[PDB]
């Protein structure tokens, strides 16, 4: 299942030792130079919009294996605090279930604050 509470752990304790299972709700590019993908992710309990993808993972998006509704396991991530907002950069992951396998948004997660 999804790692409910992983988002809270990341935002509240900066816990980078966990390897959470998350669902991609949405992935979108920022184009300006290699694009940066931003992800809205769900841990089954909460959603959070401040995920970004390391550029090394861009081929997973560009070859459509990392896509909305897929389920991934995060193997390495960083949390930064911006000048103004915390952001989570996904450094290593594997796609456990394709978007097509999962099919729908899992549960009814609540937006994190």
């Amino acid at each position: 299942q999804l790692s409910e509470g992983a988002i809270a752990a990341i935002m509240q304790k900066g816990d980078t030792n966990i390897k959470p299972i998350l669902q991609v709700i949405n992935i979108r590019p920022i184009t300006t130079s290699p694009p940066r993908y931003r992800l809205l992710m769900s841990d089954g309990l909460n959603t959070l919009s401040s995920f970004m993808l390391a550029t090394q993972l861009n081929p997973l998006v560009e070859e459509e294996q990392l896509s909305s509704n897929c389920v991934c396991q995060i193997h390495r991530f960083i949390v930064n605090t911006l000048k103004d907002r915390r952001v989570v950069i996904l450094m290593e992951l594997e796609v456990l279930k394709s978007a097509e396998a999962v099919g729908v948004k899992i549960g009814n997660p609540v937006p994190y604050n």
